[PDB]
DNA sequence: GACCACGGCGC
DNA sequence: GGCGCCGTGGTC
């Protein structure tokens, strides 16, 4: 042990009250170097020594340090080797697990693991250059785009929403009054084991499906879909379960969470918490804000640039399509792509679009069966032969190596890709093959943020949220137009593929408006 | 107060 | 056919 301050490029290990970096209050401060643990006497003020946030979760500490107007960027992070290395080591607790080491509840020992988990996993990525370059040019610098798109944050219309929970709350209350009616009785309609006796017992309507764990007569919207008419009451509580899984997740929740020193909604995007390689949005999450139903649009308008600013929506279109057209080499799929025409009327030469946004999961003739409604997908191989080869092809390097590998060189390992039970092995399979799309779908679109982002400072733009293969930018209504244009050309053309990536852009005082 | 499994559902 | 969060129900 040494006292404060430590040295430079020294570990850095820290203690929150809570997960949520914009809500936490800095417990403790630590400091590891050689093995030497350099513990602060008092944490908020020792952030001003460190010139860089370097070990375990350093993203949440430079957040942290944002929100106290610190300029302290992430650099070095062990969760970012174990990541690359295995997909599966979301938590540093795992990860300590695994490689040896045990994560604590002391700053003074997470600094010292820190330093250790890193040289550890660090040695492991000697010769995997593919994997170093993954962690040089896209995740370490994404760490640091990330920590200033969460400590930045969005607007939101507060009141906008306190007004349409009123709005729905009454239209809730005017459904729950006619279920009861139709049951004859009151009861709590969000249960679903009482909801459950009320449809099946009492009223007696066909249960078709069944819950997996436990085995009760499933209540779900594609169960009581095909009883919407065997009686009004089925209706009325797909309706009312709509406005209260919309009122109760976001209407309600998200006025709530306004941080006091921002006056914004801050996310958090967890950079090591999916088997593909894409990132994930919580506390609150962001990434599933409604749009599809008509109250869901109304809700996505609460969503509002800063005054004097304006929001700026970017989506790649169809970019997984066009991944696994430049993975596959397919000749026919590629001029499709190529010459700009609609996408799908080409690939018919309704029915061309449904399996080609379902050959990326595994799409069974069952469910395309019931989707468009003719009875018991070839016709499709046949017109682009290289895809259905480049599937085979993948799977079977996959049983090989044990892995499957995204274009960068991002690997996620796939073990029942030889199970001798067909369900769990054909299960595996459809994890398999659709990483590598979905996976380099996640590294154009990291990688497209890695190099946008310094961009945007020095035209005093922000970056407010990304949403898998979209993003969202704010900027000044001057600045506006012209962010739009460099951004949609930083995304476009972040790595050069077989085919061109194209982008739609947006400009709005808020997200409805924008996208 | 805290915790979690489950079903159901938003993207 | 990759995610996080809701209320319920149960437990401590």
């Amino acid at each position: 042990e040494a006292p404060w301050p430590p040295p430079e490029g020294a570990f850095v290990g820290f203690v929150l009250s809570r997960k949520e970096p914009m809500w936490a209050d800095l417990l403790a401060l630590a400091a590891a170097r050689g093995g030497r643990v350099h513990r602060a006497p008092e944490p908020y003020k020792a952030l001003r020594d460190l010139k860089e946030a370097r070990g375990l979760l350093a993203k949440d500490l430079s957040v942290l340090a944002l929100r106290e107007g610190l300029g302290l960027p992430p650099g070095d992070d062990p969760m970012l080797l174990a990541y690359l290395l295995d997909p599966s080591n979301t938590t540093p607790e795992g990860v300590a697990r695994r490689y040896g080491g045990e994560w604590t509840e002391e700053a003074g020992e997470r600094a010292a693991l820190s330093e250790r988990l890193f040289a550890n996993l660090w040695g492991r990525l000697e010769g995997e250059e593919r994997l170093l370059w993954l962690y040089r040019e896209v995740e370490r610098p994404l760490s640091a785009v990330l920590a200033h798109v969460e400590a930045t944050g969005v607007r939101l219309d507060v009141a906008y929403l306190r007004a349409l929970s009123l709005e729905v709350a009454e239209e809730i209350a005017r459904l729950e009054a006619e279920v009861f009616r139709l049951a004859g009785h009151p009861f709590n309609l969000n249960s679903r084991d009482q909801l459950e006796r009320v449809l099946f017992d009492e009223l007696g309507l066909p249960a078709i499906g069944k819950t997996e764990k436990t085995g009760k007569r499933s209540t779900s919207a594609a169960v009581l879909e095909a009883l919407r008419e065997a009686h009004a009451i089925v209706e009325k509580i797909l309706q009312y379960r709509e406005l209260t899984k919309l009122k109760s997740t976001y209407i309600d929740p998200l006025p709530e969470l306004i941080h006091p020193r921002t006056g914004r909604l801050h996310t958090r995007f967890n950079q090591t918490a999916t088997a593909t390689g894409r990132l994930s949005s919580s506390d609150p999450n962001l990434q599933n804000i409604p749009v599809r139903t008509p109250l869901g649009q109304r809700i996505r308008r609460a969503f509002i640039a800063e005054e004097g600013w304006l929001l700026v929506a970017l989506d790649y279109s169809q970019i997984e399509l066009r991944v696994l057209a430049h993975l596959s080499g397919d000749e026919n799929l590629i001029r499709v792509f190529q010459e700009g025409r609609d996408i799908h009327t080409e690939t018919a030469s309704r029915a061309a679009k449904t399996i080609n946004f379902g050959v990326l999961y595994g799409m069974s003739a069952h469910r395309l069966s019931q989707e468009l409604a003719i009875p018991y997908i070839e016709r499709y191989f046949q017109s682009f032969p290289k895809v259905r080869a480049w599937i085979e092809k993948t799977l079977e390097e996959g049983r090989r190596r044990g892995y499957v590998e995204t274009l960068f060189g991002r690997r996620r390992y796939v073990p029942d890709l030889e199970a001798r039970v067909k369900s769990v092995r054909e299960a595996a399979e459809r994890m398999a093959f659709n990483m590598p799309v979905q996976g380099t779908a996640a590294d154009l679109m990291k990688l497209a943020m890695v190099k946008l982002f310094p961009r945007l400072e020095e035209m005093g733009a922000r970056m407010l949220l990304q949403v898998h293969d979209e993003l969202v930018l704010e900027a000044p209504k001057e600045r506006a137009e012209a962010v739009a244009r460099l951004a949609k050309e930083v995304m476009e053309g972040v790595y050069p593929l077989a085919v061109p990536l194209e982008v739609e852009v947006g400009i709005g005082e808020d997200w409805l408006s924008a996208k």
